[PDB]
């Protein structure tokens, strides 16, 4: 009878097994223990069956050391790195090839005529590049590129598919840009296969703008510079410097961006675009001869200075661009009358030369990263472990689940609270809430008559009306709060000096959802009304012990009121001579008035001890004249306020003296046959309420332990499952700086594997 | 029929548990009457009154 919710769950839980254990045992334990093992061993078979078919498309199985997915290893390493750390602290050490040049140059053309002319939005009229776009190029058949690493199935040779693919990239480009600028560092990941593509990662960084026009947000050019740090602070970056062939080199921006990155040109190759505009204006090949020699290019870029040319139409196909480029370069005086042989100028030579320089840098510098990340992990683990010796290995998934079980365990522990605590806490809390209402609004005005029948009649009518409207509504609220008060203590209270504060955000977050769903039984009040009516209706106290308990607790309530009034009075009247002379204090003129106003009222009560609480205006006038006769002029309102506090002090002392004789007078045996005027009807009123609330608490406790705590437990389970799926809150709640460090350690460990996997793939040559 | 077959078996356990809890308390408070009915109660009075 102490608790019934736990028994119900066990009974039906066994029933479920009795009917379905022959299916549950296989699914719940046998399958799950084998499930993890088969992931390593049997999924291996299905992965290999498809992988081999995919490798045949790659040709990796057919040809040793030659596989189109071999270059995809390089991108996988960077994809983890960008997710692990997209900031300069990690990005600055990641090898890459970047397209750098004046925005007007159309610098991206170096990549458009390879694969991107079909799927990347282009054309003049507006700035196209909005954020770094990385394209993973690989020798292979035509295949729809990955867009934001998402799979696609499109034909790259038909306009209808390509147009939709151009839309997809544009959406990422603009969405990466936030208010205040037109460019964003947030990168876009593309991976395309097709003929003529080289194994390398080329990034089209947003074009630099000398000045921010009114058509662009003010921070455009500063943002591009910060994005330009992808190479300016990256010793592993290869820079393709694009000179806008429409304008002279002395008008360029790229010269300063790269010359401050590598003034020796060791990390860069200079490329020129739109050279054919030289013949749409008065061509000056003598300036081109300086261009090839790098006289006017401070970065002294190394390699052959390739040139890109195009019809300028934004619909020219990749094949059309290649054919146009070859014919123009092989005949134009810009290159035929200067030392720029077309077979070195052609973009396809740049792609090969860029691919050649790409693998040179990657193999040389990649091994340094493996040592760097390993050193990082050891330094992080040493400090992380020393500050958190308890957690040698931690994850945010492990952190959440521990709380999930811990929370459910505590709420169950809350369900283990004995009724003794519930009944005492509910009874004590509820009575204290309504202890003054009865005294001030029911008892004291009823005490103004000497007719005990009216006294009991008056209160009973008020109580029944009060009972119907207030008592069960306050009682449930106390019970609802009382359960939450213990729940919070069970939930988030520390175990002395040991406490995992890392879990407090989730615990309180779970509570708020669980209390919102904690709807107390809407009919609990109806039972209490019947109970309270019966508890009040039965006023028969035939037991001395019932009398003894009721009177002592009534005294405490009255003594509390007496001190409450007395403390208010002392402030109203101030210190007496004992404290005025002891602490060198004095009275305010109001306190002086109150003391004399008090004295006159005390004298009035000294004789008229039975004076009713209500004062006649003649008494108010009498006091005023009695005080005015001593030089004290008092507003009637002061007297009435003084009167109320002093009267209760007078009354309450009388009531306690009545209580003293009620217990003592009846206690003496020979006095029980003396019918004195000591009808302790207040003890009858107090006793019934004490019993009435005690029964109320028991009804609340029964509902508390039978229905409400189970609803609280059920809601917690519903909320915790929502949190289990709510990754963002789990991240937002689990921010303890050790799980985040543990998360970083995991990512560092993964990168070390990914770094070595690619490095291991480099070592396939020997 | 999906809901009825799934949940109906729970009722059988619930009612059986109800009877055992009711019989335990009912029998303990009324050990004399292991089985009682309002028809048996009336007839006993009928004979008792006539006697
Ligand atoms: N004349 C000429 N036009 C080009 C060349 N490369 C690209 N374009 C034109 O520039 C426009 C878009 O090229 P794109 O590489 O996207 O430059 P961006 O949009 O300014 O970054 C298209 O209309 C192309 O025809 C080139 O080498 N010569
Ligand atoms: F014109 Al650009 F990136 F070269 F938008
Ligand atoms: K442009
Ligand atoms: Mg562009």
């Amino acid at each position: 009878a102490t608790d019934r919710g736990s028994e119900s769950d066990k009974h039906f839980r066994k029933v479920s097994d009795k009917e379905k254990i022959d299916q549950l045992q296989e699914e719940l334990l046998h399958t799950q223990l084998k499930y993890q093992r088969i992931l390593e061993r049997l999924e291996k078979e299905n992965k290999e069956l498809r992988k081999l078919v995919l490798q045949k498309d790659d040709k990796g199985i057919h040809h040793r050391k030659l596989k189109k997915s071999l270059i995809d290893m390089y991108s996988e390493v960077l994809d983890v790195l960008s997710d692990y750390d997209a900031s300069y602290n990690t990005q600055d050490h990641l090898p890459r090839v970047v397209v750098v040049g004046d925005q007007s140059a159309g610098k991206t053309s170096v990549l458009e005529m390879i694969a991107q002319a079909r799927i990347f939005p282009r054309g003049s009229g507006e700035m196209m590049t909005r954020s770094p776009v990385k394209v993973t190029l690989s020798e292979g058949p035509h295949h729809v590129a990955l867009f934001k690493d998402s799979s696609r199935e499109f034909d790259l040779t038909k306009e209808e598919d390509l147009a939709a693919l151009r839309h997809e990239i544009e959406l990422r480009m603009r969405k990466n840009v936030k208010e205040g600028c037109t460019v964003s560092p947030e990168t876009i990941s593309l991976n395309v296969k097709g003929p003529g593509l080289q194994r390398m990662v080329l990034v089209d960084l947003p074009g630099v703008i000398n000045t921010v026009t009114s058509g662009m947000a003010p921070d455009t050019k500063e943002t591009i510079f910060s994005i330009s740090k992808a190479y300016m602070q990256n010793p592993n970056a290869i820079i393709l410097c694009i000179q806008d062939g429409s304008v002279d080199a002395e008008r360029s921006i790229v010269t300063d961006l790269v010359s401050q990155m590598d003034p020796h040109g060791r990390r860069t190759i200079f490329v020129l675009t739109k050279v054919d505009l030289a013949e749409k204006n008065v061509a000056s090949p003598s300036r081109i001869q300086q261009i090839i020699e790098g006289k006017l290019f401070p970065m002294k870029a190394l390699g052959y200075f390739a040139v890109v040319t195009g019809k300028g139409n934004s619909s020219e196909s990749i094949e059309a661009i290649r054919e146009y480029e070859e014919e123009f370069f092989q005949n134009s005086k810009l290159l035929k009358t200067s030392m720029l042989k077309a077979h070195q100028v052609t973009t396809r030579n740049l792609s090969l030369a860029v691919s050649d320089c790409f693998w040179k840098m990657v193999r040389e510098s990649v091994e340094q990263q493996a040592d760097s990340f390993k050193a990082t992990r050891f330094n992080l683990e040493t400090e992380w472990k020393n500050n958190y010796p308890r957690l040698r290995e931690l994850d945010r998934n492990e952190l959440f689940e521990k709380a999930k079980n811990e929370i459910l365990d505590e709420v169950i522990s809350l369900s283990q609270v004995t009724p003794k605590h519930w009944e005492e806490i509910l009874q004590q809390s509820l009575w204290e809430r309504v202890s003054t209402h009865v005294i001030e609004n029911i008892y004291l005005p009823a005490a103004q008559t000497m007719n005990s029948g009216t006294f009991n009649t008056t209160v009973d009518i008020k109580l029944k009306q009060w009972t119907d409207k207030q008592l069960p509504n306050k009682a449930v609220e106390v019970a609802w709060e009382t359960l939450q008060e213990e729940f919070s203590r069970f939930m988030t209270e520390p175990k002395g000096k040991e406490h995992d504060d890392i879990f407090d955000k989730l615990k309180e977050a779970v509570k708020e959802e669980s209390i919102k769903r904690h709807k107390w039984n809407d009919f609990a009040e109806d039972s209490l009304r019947v109970i309270q009516h019966n508890a009040l209706e039965d006023r028969s106290i035939s037991d001395k012990q019932q009398w003894d308990a009721a009177i002592y607790f009534m005294e405490e309530a009255l003594q509390a009121r007496l001190k409450d009034t007395e403390n208010a009075i002392e402030n109203m009247v101030g210190p007496d001579w004992k404290k005025r002379w002891l602490y060198w204090k004095n009275r305010t003129q109001e306190q002086c008035v109150h003391n004399e106003t008090k004295n006159e009222l005390e004298k009035m009560l000294k004789c008229n001890e039975e004076h009713p609480a209500y004062l006649a205006s003649d008494e108010i006038t009498t006091v005023r004249k009695n005080l005015e006769s001593r030089g004290v002029e008092v507003d009637p309102s002061l007297i009435k306020d003084t009167w109320h506090q002093v009267y209760r002090r007078h009354f309450l002392k009388t009531a306690l003296n009545h209580c003293n004789l009620c217990r003592r007078g009846f206690y003496y045996y020979q006095r029980h046959f003396v019918d004195s005027e000591l009808e302790c009807n207040d003890v009858v009123l107090f006793w019934r309420i004490q019993r009435m609330l005690a029964i109320t608490a028991n009804t609340l406790r029964q509902q508390l332990t039978n229905t409400e705590v189970r609803r609280l437990e059920k809601n917690v389970k519903e909320v915790l499952e929502d949190f289990a799926e709510d990754g963002e809150k789990k991240i937002k709640l689990l921010t303890g700086k050790r799980v985040q460090l543990a998360e970083d350690l995991k990512k560092v460990r993964e990168i070390q594997e990914k770094l070595d996997a690619f490095i291991e793939a480099l070592h396939q040559e020997k």
